[PDB]
């Protein structure tokens, strides 16, 4: 690796991951499931009624947006989804043991899988959550990729599954 490549490690951190995994868009639109969303990943609800996520937008910024953020908006609200899946990983007991037992690059591959499915969508993946915590990272990462979160929509789970078993950044490489 050149002293380039070895900086690239200095450069990811949670927040660059999930905004490869997730893009950035600063208007309302339907992610590959069709949940309305905006920002970094932000589900603004499951609702089918664009009202409603219309309605839980303004709620979650703090103004009346139809529709539009701005990108400093967009940062401030991933920042809170990311504080919140942190946390809702430390305080859950089965999550945490695990979580405390990886290192930190596969902590922020557990972030991310938690800011995407939330908490007991993840905490139910009891099989995984054994593989981790007993570092067998090719079969916890073959059993991840037999989800109906990586399935429904791979290009936006490939890269975490990835990431689980190798515990590198080499798959938010070369965009
Ligand atoms: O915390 C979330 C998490 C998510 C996973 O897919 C595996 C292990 C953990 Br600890």
């Amino acid at each position: 690796p050149t002293t380039e490549n070895l900086y690239f490690q200095g450069s990811m951190n949670i927040f660059e991951m999930l905004r490869i995994d997730e893009g950035l868009r600063l208007k309302i639109y339907k992610d590959c499931e069709g949940y309305y969303t905006i920002g970094i990943g932000h589900l603004l609800t499951k609702s089918p009624d664009l009202n409603a996520a219309k309605s839980e937008l303004d709620k979650a910024i703090g103004r009346n947006c139809n529709g539009v953020i701005t990108k400093d908006e967009a940062e401030k609200l991933f920042n809170q989804d990311v504080d919140a899946a942190v946390r809702g990983i430390l305080r859950n007991a089965k999550l945490k043991p695990v979580y405390d037992s990886l290192d930190a690059v596969r902590r922020c591959a557990a972030i991310n899988h938690v800011f995407q499915m939330g908490v007991t969508g993840v905490a139910g993946f009891t099989n995984v959550l054994r593989m981790l915590q007993q570092k067998r990272w090719d079969e916890a990462a073959v059993n991840l990729a037999k989800s109906r979160w990586y399935n429904q929509c791979p290009d936006r789970a490939k890269r975490v599954i990835t990431t689980f078993r190798t515990g590198t950044w080499d798959a938010y490489k070369n965009l």
